[PDB]
Order: structure tokens, then C-alpha cells, then sequence
């Protein structure tokens, strides 16, 4: 089996990508956050806290014939960002872009913090790290991809985001008319659940390519790129007026500036990412500081791959015995 959902940016910035999912039966159609980064598939629904409900579509497990309560079981979960959300969980079925999981582990917000509240386009988190990092109670759950896994004709899903654009997440195939020229392996840890990876260096605009070991991870669910503070720094400071603002949270710029390009290495390969990718526009509406999407790691502890990068490339999360990553241009 196969399956291909078109993923769409949340705004005019590309904060997120949403992607419609089919859960229950009759279908409850829901626009989660596919989330390489995080191992729960959870939505809002008839359980959350009414107050933390505004303007999102919620599932009601008691609509759907398939749905059945995964009894006493609960689950938590604690994000990056500072958010977080909690319930209980049902199984049911859950198809994404024509592909079905029977028996998926639909986990049911009683409640969601505000950031999440706050975010009217987004019914959830579809996650497709590794099941390890699940957080389900007392008995673990399993992903959607790690479900769908023997079923399709190759295992394997893949990333295409748009840069204020739709895009492509496709699972069991590789859409070889997506990228252009080739693509590049590399090698994945998943000792810390996630797809893990070590990039073989970067350059800043039309700069000499600097190689370097840059441990990170491939992360759907998060926005920008977050790598070493000297990298960082090498790329800003080709930025007139660039500056690191603690009271903003990171790097600015003057919203005038024409921003170079970052590229980063997969084994021989280069990935480039433009300029304009790294634009996250008025740090208030109205100012003339713009907000960085090139952002230091340093105290997060981890290198983190977001949107900025791979919506650069087109990606495939290779679920073999021994998993890896492949980036192609496009």
C-alpha cells in the first residue's frame, strides 16, 4: 500500500504545515501537525477542557463506530517549545492520503496549553519519530508510520514541505519526478527516538563550504534551524545590522536586509537553503527587526534540522531494519 497527503503551510510564514487526516468511521476529518520530532498521534476532541477549545475540530470518539477506549490508559507530553497537552487514548482508525491503520492509537486531549489554544489551525500532532519516545501509559503505542510499516510497498515515508507553498507527504513510495538529481544517504542514530543525523558541514552564502561534524536531528514539527552558536554567528555576521537580541528570544535583522544563503552538507551532497527561507518577518507587526529562522541550539541541547532546512530539500525517512536519511535537492 501507498498513501499521499498534501501538507499546507498554517500562514503567510510557513510556522507550520497541516495535513488532513481521516479518523473514525464516519470519517472525522482533522489537520494535524505531522511531527517527525515526537512519537504521539493526538488531537483535540470532545474531552478537551472547553475553555481550551477555540475554533479547532475536535474528534468525538463517541461518533465513530470504530472507536473503542484503550482502557486506563493516559498519556503527557511536553514539547520543546514549552507546550504541552495530556488525556486519555482511544484506538481507531485513522487513514492518511488513501493509506489505513486499523487499531491506531488516537490519544484524546483533556487538556492542551495555551500556545496550542492559541493556534485555531492546528486539530493536532500526528507523530513519526521513533515509538520509543511514545508517551502513552502504562502500556506504549505505537506510530502511524511504525503501523502502516509492513503494509507498504516499501518502508519509508517522505517529507516535501513547500516554502509558501503546499507540499507532499507521501508514504511507501518515493515520487521520483519530486527532486532533481540524486539522493543522498546518510546515517541515523535512534538512541534519543528521533531521526538523528551528522551533516557534513555548512557554508554562508557564496562562502567556502566549512567542514564539520553538525550532530542534529530531522524535525517536521519545528519551524527554524537551530544549530552551534559559532555557526550561527558565521552566518549572521553577513547580515549588516544582525544582532542577537536577548529581549526578542535570538537573532534579528533589519527587515531591509537582503539575507544570504545557508547551505548544508549530506555526506558530498550540498543542500541550499535561500535566503528568503530564512525570513520570519516582524518580530511585532509593524517593526522594521525581523526575525531570524537561523537560531542558536545552545541550551535546547540539541541540533535541530526544522522546516527551514528541509522544506530545502526533498527528504526521505527510510524505515528499514537499519534506518537512514536520504536529502535530495528539488
Amino acid at each position: 500500500s501507498t498513501g499521499s497527503a498534501t501538507t499546507t503551510p498554517i500562514d503567510s510564514l510557513d510556522d507550520a504545515y497541516i495535513t488532513p487526516v481521516q479518523i473514525g468511521t464516519p470519517a472525522q476529518t482533522l489537520n494535524l501537525d505531522f511531527d517527525t520530532g515526537s512519537s504521539d498521534l493526538w488531537v483535540f476532541s470532545s474531552e478537551t477542557t472547553a475553555s481550551e477549545v477555540d475554533g479547532q475540530t475536535i474528534y468525538t470518539p463517541s461518533k465513530s463506530t470504530t472507536a473503542k477506549l484503550l482502557s486506563g490508559a493516559t498519556w503527557s507530553i511536553s514539547y520543546g517549545d514549552g507546550s504541552s497537552s495530556s488525556g486519555d487514548v482511544y484506538t481507531d482508525t485513522v487513514s492518511v492520503g488513501g493509506l489505513t491503520v486499523t487499531g491506531q492509537a488516537v490519544e484524546s486531549a483533556k487538556k492542551v496549553s495555551s500556545s496550542f489554544t492559541e493556534d485555531s489551525t492546528i486539530d493536532g500532532l500526528l507523530g513519526l519519530a521513533f515509538s520509543t519516545l511514545n508517551t502513552v501509559s502504562p502500556t506504549q503505542q505505537k506510530t502511524f508510520f511504525d503501523n502502516a510499516k509492513a503494509s507498504l510497498d516499501s518502508p519509508v515515508f517522505t517529507a516535501d514541505l513547500g516554502y509558501h507553498a503546499p507540499g507532499t507527504y507521501n508514504f511507501g513510495f518515493i515520487d521520483t519526478t519530486a527532486y532533481t538529481g540524486s539522493i543522498t544517504y546518510t546515517a541515523v542514530s535512534t538512541k534519543q527516538g528521533f531521526w538523528e543525523w551528522t551533516s557534513t558541514g555548512y557554508a554562508v552564502g557564496s562562502g567556502t563550504f566549512k567542514s564539520t561534524s553538525i550532530d542534529g536531528i530531522a524535525d517536521t514539527g519545528t519551524t527554524l534551524l537551530y544549530l552551534p552558536a559559532t555557526v550561527v554567528s558565521a552566518y549572521w555576521a553577513q547580515v549588516s545590522g544582525a544582532k542577537s537580541s536577548s529581549s526578542v528570544g535570538g537573532y534579528v535583522f533589519p527587515c531591509s536586509a537582503t539575507l544570504p544563503s545557508f547551505t548544508f552538507g549530506v555526506g558530498s551532497a550540498r543542500i541550499v537553503i535561500p535566503g528568503d527561507y530564512i525570513d520570519f518577518g516582524p518580530i511585532s507587526t509593524g517593526s522594521s527587526s525581523c526575525f531570524g529562522g537561523i537560531q542558536s541550539s545552545a541550551g535546547i541541547g540539541i541540533n535541530i534540522f526544522g522546516d527551514v532546512a528541509l522544506k530545502a530539500a526533498f527528504v526521505v525517512f527510510n524505515g528499514a531494519t537499519t534506518p537512514t536519511l536520504g536529502f535530495a535537492s528539488k
